[PDB]
DNA sequence: ACAGGCGCCTG
DNA sequence: ACAGGCGCCTGT
């Protein structure tokens, strides 16, 4: 759509576009009805060569943190190089410091915990391991290790729709045995969350909200939410859980990926030095040399302040399986290095520091992210409570596409008879 | 090409 | 507890 590509970073603007940078912030201004030092710009340049560990696991090599109890709404943006149309200037994560009410995220962390903790089924996915599928950065302790927890409707390859679609009365929100009513109370937490986050997702990302409530009234079953407005189909629940660089493939196309953040009991105040924390990384990204405005001193200030944490390499313990996790059906010690990430300024490793009940927005089908590994991760108290809702491709059918399912296999019964 | 996925169903 | 069915698409 300009007369100005490839490895300029994934080009989609349903989060923000404009031709500069002081467009985007006209933009942030309008949607989040402030001005000023409410709104924080970050430019990140994409360089398309990933930071890890020795390992192949998520290292972060600038840290973007809350400047201040002022600063309300983080915007990271990524000017396309050389680019000057109305869309050379496109937003690529938005996080909402004060998200969701603190009470509502301190009752959020202790009962999905103590839910999950005891009857949550694991989910086992891709990113759970790096790609030699041999890592340790969930934890080797099976009771205690970090795990995803997926509920609501996903998109299934065997019916090229939702999974439910041969399920009369489907447990969206199905834990371990058959106990209805503890299924009842994760479901109502779940589906009060999604209601809140919806107007919200609305406010500041209009463009990629409209785009999943469009099929609202076509397929309601696979949509969660208890009031008009319902864009998520399916949320995860993360406890302590490594995400390995990765996209999420199975999201519908021109939407985004809303995260609440819950943090442990240690990290809820501002000026508060955590025993650990967990952080979200584009690992495809640098930081920029200059600030939102244009000026070389305003971003050299911000990293010896701490709102840009610039940090340096490190040489870790870590274990490592004697064998690897098998797809389908012992360990070492070994030195997890990050001195290769840092020595090339152009590996990637931009990281956000998402605080207790923040909200981030962000399309995962189209940017690589991860989340860091925990010193001492562990599900029944975790450092870290990150809820992903999102809506996956080929979800518009009413009833989890039941009806399409069994008129495709009635034609089976057509060619049988022949 | 093609390995491998935020699966659930009947029997 | 199990076996076997239903198969799409993306990064590379
Ligand atoms: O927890 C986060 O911040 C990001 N989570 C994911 O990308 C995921 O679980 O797929
Ligand atoms: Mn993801
Ligand atoms: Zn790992
Ligand atoms: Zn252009
Ligand atoms: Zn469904």
């Amino acid at each position: 759509s300009c007369r100005c590509e490839k490895d300029e970073g994934p080009f989609y603007t349903h989060l923000g576009a404009g031709p500069n940078v002081a467009a985007i912030r006209e933009i942030m201004e309008e949607r989040f009805g402030q001005k000023g030092k409410a709104i924080r710009i970050e430019r990140v340049i994409y360089t398309g060569k990933e930071g890890k560990s020795s390992q192949g696991c998520p290292i972060a090599k600038w840290v973007v943190r809350r400047s201040s109890s002022e600063e309300k709404l983080l915007c990271l943006v990524r000017e396309r190089a050389g680019h000057t149309c109305e869309a050379a200037v496109i937003v690529i994560l938005i996080l909402v410091w004060e998200g969701i009410p603190l009470s509502l995220a301190d009752k959020l962390y202790s009962e999905l915990t103590e839910t999950l903790r005891k009857y949550g089924t694991l989910t086992n996915r891709r990113c759970a391991l790096n790609e030699e599928r041999t890592c340790a950065c969930q934890g080797l302790d099976p009771e205690t290790c970090g795990a995803s927890f997926s509920f609501g409707c996903s998109w299934s390859m065997y019916y090229n729709g939702c999974k439910f679609a041969r399920s009369k009365i489907p447990r969206k929100f199905k834990l371990l045995g058959d106990d209805p009513k503890e299924e009842e109370k994760l479901e109502s937490h779940l589906q009060n969350l999604s209601t809140l986050m919806a107007p919200t997702y609305k406010k500041l990302a209009p463009d990629a909200y409209n785009n999943q409530i469009e099929y609202e009234h076509r397929a309601p079953e696979c949509r969660l939410g208890l009031k008009e407005g319902r864009p998520f189909s399916g949320v995860t629940a993360c406890l302590d859980f490594c995400a390995h660089a990765h996209r999420d493939l199975h999201n519908m196309q021109n939407g985004s990926t809303l995260v609440c953040t819950l943090t442990r009991e240690d990290n809820r105040e501002f000026g508060g030095k955590p025993e650990d924390e967990q952080l979200h990384v584009l690992p495809l990204y640098k930081v920029s040399d200059v600030d939102e405005f244009g000026s070389v001193e305003a971003q050299e200030e911000k990293k010896r302040s701490g709102a840009i944490q610039v940090l340096s390499s490190f040489r870790r313990k870590v274990r490592m399986l004697a064998e690897p996790v098998k797809t389908c059906r012992g360990s070492d010690e070994v030195w997890s290095d990050s001195e290769q990430s840092f020595l090339d300024p152009d590996i990637g490793g931009v990281a956000v520091a998402p605080t207790h009940g923040s909200i981030l927005i962000e399309c995962a089908k189209r940017e690589l992210h991860a989340t860091t590994p925990l010193k001492n991760p562990n599900r029944n108290h975790p450092t870290r409570i990150s809820l992903v809702f999102y809506q996956h491709k080929s979800m518009n059918e009413p009833k989890h596409g039941l009806a399409l399912w069994e008129a495709k296999m009635a034609e089976k019964a057509r060619e049988k008879e022949e």
